[PDB]
């Protein structure tokens, strides 16, 4: 996250870290949101490569023990049917990881609340992005979890010519673009948490940023819109 601040350790409990095995070490690649004790929601481009993945919940500092972590392997990866790697502007950037074991829910491991189906936010709605991704465009990952206030840019303003044009679709939520704060690589797959009726709900799955950079005036972070996927999600969880 470019432009944020350290989250408190109990703040975002549904946030998970998605890591892959590199040699005999383990490295952070993406975020995710715990939605069942055995299912994580993440971006599809995160699990494109044929890597061994593991999920860390209740994680806060990547390099130190926090005394709150739970590590569990991924037994099945279910990507949207229509996802195409050569086109992230096409959408369907969402995937479901069933965990090899169920995690224990406590003050650090809680489930993400998803939006009702079809729910669109009013423009400039208060949302926070969270994650361990880059803190500078072309910089390096953060060790502690970062958060940043990112208000939505609605689909009309966002598909207009000064913002994202035709690159963005209505299956996606835009947030930010002040050119100071934003998501960045390592944040993908992670949550966009939007306050709605006194509760925070996970409305976005971080998907992408501009090739120019992460924080760029009028190039908000593009998230996959979760409220467009509730029925697909639920059809997958009730099978496996
Ligand atoms: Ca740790």
């Amino acid at each position: 996250v470019v432009g944020g601040t350290e989250a408190q350790r109990n703040s975002w409990p549904s946030q998970i870290s998605l890591q892959y095995r590199s040699g005999s070490s383990w490295a952070h690649t993406c975020g995710g949101t715990l939605i069942r004790q055995n299912w994580v929601m993440t971006a599809a481009h995160c699990v494109d490569r044929e890597l061994t993945f593991r999920v860390v919940v209740g994680e806060h500092n990547l390099n130190q023990n926090n005394g709150t972590e739970q590590y569990v392997g991924v037994q099945k990866i279910v990507v949207h049917p229509y996802w195409n790697t050569d086109d992230v502007a096409a959408g369907y950037d969402i995937a479901l990881l069933r965990l090899a074991q169920s995690v224990t829910l406590n003050s650090y491991v809680q489930l993400g609340v998803l939006p009702r189906a079809g729910t669109i936010l009013a423009n400039n709605s208060p949302c926070y992005i969270t994650g361990w991704g880059l803190t500078r465009t072309n910089g390096q990952l953060a060790q502690t979890l970062q958060q940043a206030y990112l208000p939505t840019v609605d689909y009309a303003i966002c598909s207009s010519s000064s913002y994202w044009g035709s690159t963005v679709k209505n299956s996606m939520v835009c947030a930010g673009g002040d050119g100071v704060r934003s998501g960045c690589q390592g944040d993908s797959g992670g949550p966009l948490h939007c306050l709605v009726n006194g509760q925070y709900a996970v409305h976005g799955v971080t998907s992408f940023v501009s090739r120019l950079g992460c924080n760029v005036t009028r190039k908000p972070t593009v998230f996959t819109r979760v409220s467009a996927y509730i029925s697909w999600i639920n059809n997958v969880i009730a099978s496996n």
